[PDB]
């Protein structure tokens, strides 16, 4: 268990502030994006697999000036030495108002230096949608 | 992705329901167990390892008739084909209110049969102690 994830959320919601376009880099090709959703009935969103359909959906929803404060992340370990990562903190898209939220990040080696990792998992729900 | 992760919370909170003290046999000898916490301050608690350690921590909290129902998870995949779980749901123990919590389960393969797996981590928080 070590704080490598702590230090990944550092530049992580940094990033889905700044340029959410740039947000799949930390994807490859065998990550799970999930976020929303709802939708668009009640039932939680679907998954999305592949580098290209991830980015395809966070351009989608629009992080236009996407600000976030986070106020809980733990970070231990699991296989391959991979550090998992349970966010949960506020969110606000466009201004508007704070949302909390509970995230989930599985960080596989990358495999040239191997960090900070990749993102093999990024399930993100809000509360308001369960309560 | 399957629904592997799904049917094991079918079993996980219902075992939580009636022998916490059995709760145990599902973690190895490299299994991840958080709960509580705070501890004590406000900061959140620390993280035990090892069977022997994380069933001392269980029965110190006693799931006294502790009742659950879920209201969302998610299931998805990993390396290893492990499958990574996301609760968020209610809980009362010994009958007390209900409390809004996020929790993660890492499910490493087991060894014989390789189902229902065996939890690698055990992330619980909850929200009131966070907001």
């Amino acid at each position: 268990s070590h704080m490598v994830g702590r230090e990944f959320v550092r530049q992580y919601y940094t990033l889905l502030n700044q340029a959410p376009d740039m947000l799949h880099r930390f994807y490859g090709k065998n990550s799970s994006y999930v976020h929303g959703g709802l939708d668009s009935n009640g039932k939680p969103a679907d998954a999305v697999y592949g580098q290209k359909e991830i980015h395809r959906k966070v351009m989608s929803q629009n992080f236009t000036n996407c600000h976030t404060k986070i106020r809980h992340v733990d970070a231990h370990a699991t296989l391959n030495d991979g550090v998992v990562v349970q966010v949960m903190g506020l969110l606000s898209n466009n201004n508007q108002a704070l949302r909390r939220f509970m995230q989930t990040f599985v960080l596989a080696p990358e495999g040239s230096v191997a960090n900070k990792f990749y993102v093999h998992n990024d399930i993100f729900r809000y509360q308001d949608e369960v309560f």
